[PDB]
Parts: C-alpha cells; structure tokens; sequence
C-alpha cells in the first residue's frame, strides 16, 4: 500500500494476543512499544530523542505482523507515548520511502 | 527518489545558503533543526520527544530545498539530537510511504 503522510502513519501490529497501532517511524533506528511483560530474555538499553533517554528491554527475535506482513526481530520495550516500527523491521515488510 | 531503510534516510537540504543533513523522519510531526541563526520572528514553543519536553524556536515560512525538492514553512529549532525532517515538509515534497 502506499501511505501519505498528512496524518500520522499508524498502523495496526500484531505481537501475540496484543493488537496495537503503531507508527511506521523512518527516523527510528529499531522498533520501541510500550510497556508490556513479553516472555523471553532480555538486556537494557537506554535510547534518545526530543528530551533525553529512556530506559527499555530489548528483546530479540520477536514476530510481529504488521498490516499483515509478517516480521522479526528486535523489539525495544518501555515507556515510550507511543508505539514505534522502526527501521529494523520497515525492511521487512518492505517499506521504502518515496517523493 | 525511492529511499529504502536498511540506513538511515539522510539527505543534504539546503536552508539559508547553508548546506546541512537532516533525516527523514516519518515518526516526526514537526520539522526540528539543531541550533542556528534563522532571520526573522520567532516564538517560543515547547514540544515533546521519547525522552520528554524541549524548549524550541518555533520559525514560520522558511524555505527548505530538501533533496532537490522545494518546501516553504515551519521549523522549529533546538535541542534535537540530530535534525530531522516532519511530515510538515514531507508532505509538501510528496513524500509517501511505501510497502
Ligand atoms: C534520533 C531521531 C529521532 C528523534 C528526533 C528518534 N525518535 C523517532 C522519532 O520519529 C520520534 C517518534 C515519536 C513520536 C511521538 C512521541 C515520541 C516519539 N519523533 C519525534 O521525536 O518527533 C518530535 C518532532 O515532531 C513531534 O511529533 C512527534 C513528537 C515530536 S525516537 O522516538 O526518539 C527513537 C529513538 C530510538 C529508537 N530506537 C526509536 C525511537
């Protein structure tokens, strides 16, 4: 699909029994979602933007679907305002931009 | 041009006779430049990132040429860790997402 960008570009992801709206983020490096207690191993991480750092778990080899299009891979968990497919998986479901 | 995602979506714009790199930032609302002079009015604003609220010169009308492509409205400049392009100019230079 193609999607303009007048209004913020969110979507609909699956991960597991949880169907978020998430944005597809160009200027994020790796996917961060709000806080939610997946299974699994993981490691902190602190990542920055506007304002300063935050703390997150990174998880590993995650599947994610996202506007049904299968993905996996790293998923960054913590108090972010709002969920965020960065580019880690925007390669997968193969995502470019265009103008 | 078609801009995949496996790095990051720099490009050169031109703004004030300065050449500089910004990232294309879907995940942006605004347009934020690290700091510079810009002439004209300004107003204080503030705005909020992943890691919290920044203080910000928010600049109305200003040209940008952004990877060949004309826009002409507002940035705001501050505390940004590097700049980044917002839907604000992404849709003036017809920039859509693509999968
Ligand atoms: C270092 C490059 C940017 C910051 C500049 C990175 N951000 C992604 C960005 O798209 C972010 C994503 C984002 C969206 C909304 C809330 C927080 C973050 N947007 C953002 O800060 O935009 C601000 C400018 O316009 C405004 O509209 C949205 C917030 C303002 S991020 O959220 O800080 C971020 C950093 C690291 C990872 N792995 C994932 C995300």
């Amino acid at each position: 699909p193609q999607i303009t960008l007048w209004k913020r570009p969110l979507v609909t992801i699956r991960i597991g029994g949880q169907l978020k709206e998430a944005l597809l983020d160009t200027g994020a490096d790796d996917t961060v979602l709000e806080e939610m207690n997946l299974p699994g191993k993981w490691k902190p991480k602190m990542i920055g933007g506007i304002g300063g750092f935050i703390k997150v778990r990174q998880y590993d080899q995650i599947p994610i679907e996202i506007c049904g299009h299968k993905a996996i891979g790293t998923v960054l968990v913590g108090p972010t305002p709002v969920n965020i497919i960065g580019r880690n998986l925007l390669t997968q479901i193969g995502c470019t931009l265009n103008f």
